[PDB]
């Protein structure tokens, strides 16, 4: 119903969420306009929306959200001066005008990173004006991260509100506040990385791959839901993911809202863990559903071998409808293993597809595919053993020394990769090792998948356009199902000749006593990468000897009376002893 859809969205979302979502909407397009302009546009759009709420038959209220939003974007006069060619969009009709506006979003806005005010200033301006504060930084976060989902930005903003409300009262407001802002910022950039990874992977591998990912992930999340329900949810879900990935905020938010509406209307045919979250306001429903735990799988489900190995009608049931039959295979195999990563379920599904395409063209098919489940055991066991031994080594070593061990191991594997890339991916692998290994084994692999795909994604981004290793290029250009086992099968580059001895490479100053712990560990790890690159044959014991020579150097030189030059005179003998100990 509703003659005015903007009136229904205002009545359904609420004035707070409406004004905030419009703030993100204008902020993502007009990244260069100041905050006051966006406040004016949001207040005017909200007031007109109130005129449509009081009466649906008011003038221009029957027009869609895209028309009013586009015209409102065209109301500004300095559009051609500031954004130039984006003002040419207003000369087009609304359907193409939304595409012009959507393409003229500056993905690289070149905006300076935020200058964080003092803690007392943020708590002061917070207590004096919470609304203008949270909407101010909501605008600053929105205009620096285009194509970021706006409701998720709202939940981020409310988590910021919780952190400020908790830490503006602590004994040490700083030690409480800064770590929480750092974790909300890391969660924001990491979530943005997962969004861009899912969208670029949708553009790179197509739609069918995402449909398989959605059947597997939803079948893990909703094991009691029937296969047809999962099919409807992956059609709607591939719709919302395609439209959200294209960048259109209206189709995105409206689509996810209606999808949450449908799911909460069909809880009984989906899951039982949706009870306490379908009572929430509409904008929070889709978020909780995105964060809801896995439903309990049905009690004693039979083995798939009866319907996918033992049945005589395998090749004809498959050949009659391949994507539907393989969809049922992926549903049944996914509902039984919530502890598996989705990419693993796609590896087993693609293995089954390959074995069926090989057997259904042979002499006796049943004799051929009678051992298809045997091919699944190593493909499952290898990542299991990987997270086992890695979570054991981290669990017995701590995050920093874990990053050092991964640093020297991966430096031995791919020495030609640049040092900042190795340090970055190794530290990120230590952080995911610190986030996912804390869970029990039945929940480690999904977390480690969702973050490992991100880390390796950044790796292939840094290696793109600046290639140094042909094997890294190979694994980065493999199929997404083979990307992880390709990297896990990296060997030690024996043909690597040791790097030059560069005097400026191993040069330190007294400022390292004043550089932050993060940057000090950055310097130690960078000197570690350059140390293993300078000597790829140096054993772990010798590398520990230079580790403790530099560690006792900065330790017994930072804490060694009033000495500014014990980094200059002793650095020479540490350099010479470093060249000798690894000769």
């Amino acid at each position: 119903a509703h003659k005015s859809e903007v009136a229904h969205r205002f009545k359904d979302l609420g004035e707070e969420n409406f004004k905030a979502l419009v703030l993100i909407a204008f902020a993502q397009y007009l990244q260069q306009c100041p905050f006051e302009d966006h406040v004016k546009l949001v207040n005017e759009v909200t007031e007109f929306a109130k005129t449509c709420v009081a009466d649906e038959s008011a003038e221009n209220c029957d027009k869609s959200l895209h028309t009013l939003f586009g015209d409102k974007l065209c109301t500004v006069a300095t559009l051609r001066e500031t954004y130039g060619e984006m003002a040419d969009c207003c000369a087009k009709q609304e359907p193409e005008r939304n595409e012009c506006f959507l393409q003229h979003k500056d993905d690289n806005p070149n905006l300076p990173r935020l200058v964080r005010p003092e803690v007392d200033v943020m708590c002061t301006a917070f207590h004096d004006n919470e609304e203008t504060f949270l909407k101010k930084y909501l605008y600053e976060i929105a205009r620096r991260h285009p194509y970021f989902y706006a409701p998720e930005l709202l939940f981020f903003a409310k988590r910021y509100k919780a952190a400020f409300t908790e830490c503006c009262q602590a004994a040490d407001k700083a030690a409480c506040l800064l770590p929480k802002l750092d974790e909300l910022r890391d969660e924001g950039k990491a979530s943005s990385a997962k969004q861009r990874l899912k969208c670029a992977s949708l553009q790179k591998f197509g739609e069918r791959a995402f449909k398989a990912w959605a059947v597997a992930r939803l079948s893990q999340r909703f094991p009691k839901a029937e296969f047809a329900e999962v099919s409807k949810l992956v059609t709607d879900l591939t719709k919302v993911h395609t439209e959200c990935c294209h960048g259109d905020l209206l189709e995105c938010a409206d689509d996810r809202a209606d999808l949450a509406k449908y799911i909460c209307e069909n809880q009984d045919s989906i899951s039982s863990k949706l009870k306490e979250c379908c009572e929430k306001p509409l904008l929070e429903k889709s978020h909780c559903i995105a964060e809801v735990e896995n439903d309990e799988m049905p009690a004693d489900l039979p083995s798939l071998a009866a319907d996918f190995v033992e049945s005589k009608d395998v090749c004809k049931n498959y050949a009659e409808a391949k994507d539907v039959f393989l969809g049922m295979f992926l549903y049944e195999y996914a509902r039984r293993h919530p502890d598996y990563s989705v990419v693993l379920l796609l590896r087993l599904a693609k293995t089954y597809e390959t074995t069926l395409e090989k057997c259904c063209a042979a002499a006796d098919p049943h004799e051929c595919y009678a051992k298809v489940f045997d091919e699944f055991k190593p493909l499952v066991e290898e990542p299991q053993n990987l997270i086992k031994q890695n979570c054991e080594l981290f669990e017995q070593l701590g995050e920093y020394k874990f990053q050092n061990a991964l640093l020297v191991r991966y430096t031995k594997k791919v020495p030609q990769v640049s040092t900042p890339t190795l340090v970055e991916v190794s530290r990120n692998l230590g952080k995911v090792g610190s986030k996912c290994c804390k869970h029990p084994e039945a929940k480690r692999m999904p977390c480690a998948e969702d973050y490992l795909s991100v880390v390796l994604n950044q790796l292939c981004v840094l290696h793109e356009k600046t290639p140094v290793s042909d094997r890294v290029t190979k694994c980065c250009t493999e199929s997404l199902v083979n990307r992880r086992p390709c990297f896990s099968a990296l060997e030690v580059d024996e043909t690597y000749v040791p790097k030059e001895f560069n005097a400026e490479t191993f040069t330190f100053h007294a400022d390292i006593c004043t550089l932050s712990e993060k940057e000090r560990q950055i310097k130690k790890q960078t000197a570690l990468v350059e140390l293993v690159k300078h000597k790829p044959k140096a054993t772990k014991e010798q590398l520990k000897a230079v580790m403790d020579d530099f560690a006792a150097f900065v330790e017994k030189c930072c804490k060694a009376d009033d000495k500014e030059t014990c980094f200059a005179e002793e650095g020479k003998k540490l350099v010479a002893a470093s060249q000798a100990a690894l000769g």
